[PDB]
């Protein structure tokens, strides 16, 4: 019935809840910066890519029981991926999909407030922001 804000001190609740959620806030925030300079490197993910994700092998679910509790500290502070309700052959389910922020997202307004080069291009060169590595 109120929103969050989200600033510096909101960071002072979840600093001590951080330990398994660690690993996957290292996951977002690790594929983001490799991200931001191309599209999107995770175009679609289920919840299991980032909840098998806080261990790799066949003990790899032992901790996706405990991301249930996680998410508590996760979602107070970060989600540096998308979460979209999407039909694939033919049934509705919940994924987990790339949003990287910087470098991508320019824009212009109303008045044109910048200087010849250190962004983009202007009506010459009709491309995006990030290009081929």
């Amino acid at each position: 019935g109120s929103p969050e804000f989200r600033w510096t001190k909101e960071e002072e609740e979840t600093r001590q809840m951080y330990d398994m959620v660690v690993k996957i806030i290292d996951v977002l925030r690790s594929h983001n910066e490799a991200c931001q300079e191309n599209k999107d490197l995770q175009p679609y993910m289920p919840i299991p890519h980032v909840r098998d994700s806080l261990i790799q092998p066949h003990d790899r679910k032992k901790m996706k029981k405990v991301w249930d509790r996680a998410v508590d500290f996760l979602a107070a502070n970060e989600s540096r991926v998308r979460t979209e309700t999407r039909r694939i052959g033919g049934a509705d389910f919940l994924v987990w999909r790339w949003i990287q922020p910087s470098a991508s997202c320019d824009k212009i307004l109303v008045i044109p407030s910048k200087v010849w080069q250190g962004q983009a291009f202007h009506l010459d060169r009709r491309l995006e922001r990030p290009h081929r590595d």
